[PDB]
Order: structure tokens, then C-alpha cells, then sequence
């Protein structure tokens, strides 16, 4: 288990995302599917030149997974994954400049809702969960798990869970107050509100 410092930049926006008050912490899964469906684009990009890409699974899809039991959202998609170097890098970001942007933009009159524009999306998942996993697997690495629970640290291990073939699951320990989020009508209200044009399936998943 490796445990990194955040860049200070990204230690002060999730700082700002976990301590600011507001309400519309919904967004938060229209991030989470926009990364998915980037990840996805850059995987079906690179198979139209080389069709062995899609060789660790030929299905392009976004599963979304709730947990009452474990009070967890798990967000899944066979996107192109991520390597250690983008693991560590801010989850494939340009997070530092991202933030300075975005900082900049709240101070002139934006809303967190704009986050995504900023290239830092992911964070807004720290609105609802108290812990992110993210278990990923790109082609030309070996299956990694990144965890933070915030507060100016993440680790990242080898993962030698249940492998996954190829792409991005991020796993949302969700906060106490947060279980709305693990319900089937909010879940399936909020991806036909923020994520109705996203070009992949998206299977919400019920429960027992
Ligand atoms: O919630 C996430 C977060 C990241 C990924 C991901 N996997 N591979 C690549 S590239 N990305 C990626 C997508 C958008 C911006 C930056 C990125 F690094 C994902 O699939 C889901």
C-alpha cells in the first residue's frame, strides 16, 4: 500500500467540495457518467485503428450499481482504464490548472454545478460519499485500487480482487445522510435529467 500527499491545489478543492453548503449534490453522478463516457470514446477511438484494444472485452457499457447493505453507489464502465502514472496524476486530470480555473470561476459568481467544465468532475463525488474506491484496469498496466476518504491523502495498491478485464470502478462509501442515493426512482431520475445523450447503455441494477 502506497500512500501520496494530494497536490495542495487538490487538497483545497475537495476541502471546498466536502465543507461548502450546497444542496444540489445530485450532479455528482452526471460527472461520474461523463468521465465513464470519455473513458469509453477514448477506448472505441483507439479500437478503430487497433480491434485487439477491445481484446480485455468488446462491450462499451455503464453499469450503475447500488448496495443498501454496504450503504454503496458503484459507478462501472469498460472504458480504456487507467494506468498507475494516471492513477497517482490526478485520475487522468490536469487537476492543479483545473482547479486554479474553477476557484476562479466560484469567486466571479459560479456554482459547483459548473465543475465538470473545469476538468475536475470526479471530486464532486466527495458531495455524497465520505470514501471513493476506484478499481481500474487499462491495457497496458496491471488492475490497481486507488482510496481516499479525503483529508490530504490516497493510497494506491495492486488490486488482486475480482479482475475486471478492462475500465473504471468507482465504488462511493456514502455519507450517512446520503442514502437517497442508493434508491432506484432517484437514481433513474437524476441519469434521465443530467445524462439522457450519453452514447452508452446505462444499466441501473436492482437489488434483492
Ligand atoms: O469516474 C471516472 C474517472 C476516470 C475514468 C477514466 N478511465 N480512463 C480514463 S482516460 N478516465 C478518465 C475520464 C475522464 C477524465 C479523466 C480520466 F482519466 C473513468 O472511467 C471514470
Amino acid at each position: 500500500v502506497e500512500t501520496f500527499a494530494f497536490q495542495a491545489e487538490i487538497a483545497q478543492l475537495m476541502s471546498l467540495i466536502i465543507n461548502t453548503f450546497y444542496s444540489n449534490k445530485e450532479i455528482f453522478l452526471r460527472e461520474l457518467i461523463s468521465n465513464s463516457s470519455d473513458a469509453l470514446d477514448k477506448i472505441r477511438y483507439e479500437s478503430l485503428t487497433d480491434p485487439s484494444k477491445l481484446d480485455s472485452g468488446k462491450e462499451l457499457h455503464i453499469n450503475l450499481i447500488p448496495n443498501k447493505q454496504d450503504r454503496t453507489l458503484t459507478i462501472v464502465d469498460t472504458g480504456i482504464g487507467m494506468t498507475k502514472a494516471d492513477l497517482i496524476n490526478n485520475l487522468g486530470t490536469i487537476a492543479k490548472s483545473g482547479t486554479k480555473a474553477f476557484m476562479e470561476a466560484l469567486q466571479a459568481g459560479a456554482d459547483i454545478s459548473m465543475i465538470g467544465q473545469f476538468g475536475v468532475g470526479f471530486y464532486s463525488a466527495y458531495l455524497v460519499a465520505e470514501k471513493v474506491t476506484v478499481i481500474t484496469k487499462h491495457n497496458d498496466d496491471e488492475q490497481y485500487a486507488w482510496e481516499s476518504s479525503a483529508g490530504g491523502s490516497f493510497t494506491v495498491r495492486t488490486d488482486t480482487g475480482e479482475p475486471m478485464g478492462r475500465g473504471t470502478k468507482v465504488i462511493l462509501h456514502l455519507k450517512e445522510d446520503q442514502t437517497e442515493y442508493l434508491e432506484e426512482r432517484r437514481i433513474k431520475e437524476i441519469v434521465k435529467k443530467h445524462s439522457q445523450f450519453i452514447g452508452y447503455p446505462i444499466t441501473l441494477f436492482v437489488e434483492k
